[PDB]
């Protein structure tokens, strides 16, 4: 189980949860400045209005 990670689009990197973890989600707004992206592991949930992706397939953030 491994997802990744790339703040915003710019660099992708790679991370590994763990602890506890054992899924990926793709989180997104905008606000102030307006816009901000982030990819890391987790689903949890809640929210409404932002953009918000979970997925737990072998590499699913894309």
């Amino acid at each position: 189980l491994e997802c990744h990670n790339q703040q915003s689009s710019q660099t992708p990197t790679t991370t590994g949860c763990s602890g506890g973890e054992t899924n990926c989600y793709k989180k997104r707004w905008r606000d102030h400045r307006g816009y901000r992206t982030e990819r890391g592991c987790g689903c949890p949930s809640v929210k409404n209005g932002i953009e918000i992706n979970c997925c737990t397939t072998d590499r699913c953030n894309n």
